[PDB]
């Protein structure tokens, strides 16, 4: 069978296909929008002659709740350290060649659990635009997705435009995980380290949690919990 042949050749591309490298989530037809003016973001009570102001470690008010500061807001000023999403603070990061679940991405230093690796960006699409892509997908055997889910009816597609948090793969046992954030008005998804992470190995996140169209996928993720799909 001439489509199990095009399977076996399995060749060698030296880059991931095309996609355009995006900073910020991009809005696409009818999907609700929302900002917030400088006046509205909630401000801590962080000085900024705190040891680590608004830090991983602090008791800042707007980390604890999941909001990030404002740079005109905080009362720690330019020595604020909770604004890991608008600077893009991300630790440095590498694709990889993965042998059975194509493209990956490792990082470049340790990260330590509770730490922010990367947000989760992409084409923001309502729900009925979302379904009409995995339709259109599944009859044209496209396999690969890349659709996260921010609330009912509005979903990340990171398959068009995104970051390199859409190299990251499916684990039953991930080291990383998604939280939502308020910035400037509206949420955002961040992926944050579950554990530990050296330098060198694959940083990965349980789509089961808010993923679609990969209820078809069978997982090789080499887990010993594996459960055998991705959704
Ligand atoms: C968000 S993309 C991840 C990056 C992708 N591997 C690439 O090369 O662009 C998700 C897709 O990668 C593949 N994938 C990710 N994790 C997998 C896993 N654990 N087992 C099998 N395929 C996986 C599937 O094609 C899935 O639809
Ligand atoms: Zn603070
Ligand atoms: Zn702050
Ligand atoms: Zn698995």
């Amino acid at each position: 069978k001439l489509l199990r042949e095009l399977r076996e050749t399995q060749e060698s591309e030296r880059k991931p296909p095309p996609y355009k490298h995006i900073k910020v989530n991009k809005p696409y037809g009818k999907v609700q929008i929302y900002t917030a003016d400088i006046s509205e973001i909630p401000k801590c009570n962080c000085k900024p002659t705190d040891e680590n102001p608004c830090g991983f470690d602090s008791e800042c008010l707007n980390r604890m709740l999941m909001f990030e500061c404002h740079p005109q807001v905080c009362p720690a000023g330019e020595f604020c350290q909770n604004q890991c999403f608008t600077k893009r603070q991300y630790p440095e990061t590498k694709i990889i060649k993965t042998l059975q679940r194509g493209w990956g991405l490792v990082a470049k230093r340790d990260i330590r659990k509770g730490e922010f690796v990367n947000e989760y960006v992409g084409e923001l699409i309502d729900e009925e635009e979302c379904m009409a892509r995995i339709k259109h997908a599944h009859e044209n055997d496209i396999t690969h997705f890349y659709m996260l889910t921010i609330d009912k009816d509005r979903i990340i597609d990171a398959g068009p435009k995104g970051n390199y948090s859409r190299f990251m793969n499916h684990s039953c046992q991930p080291n990383c995980e998604t939280l939502k954030w308020t910035v400037n008005g509206d949420t955002r998804v961040g992926l944050f380290a579950v554990c530990d992470i050296p330098a060198g190995t694959e940083l990965t996140f349980n789509y089961n949690l808010d993923c679609l169209g990969n209820e078809k996928t069978v997982c090789r993720c080499g887990a010993s919990n594996c459960s055998g799909f991705l959704g």
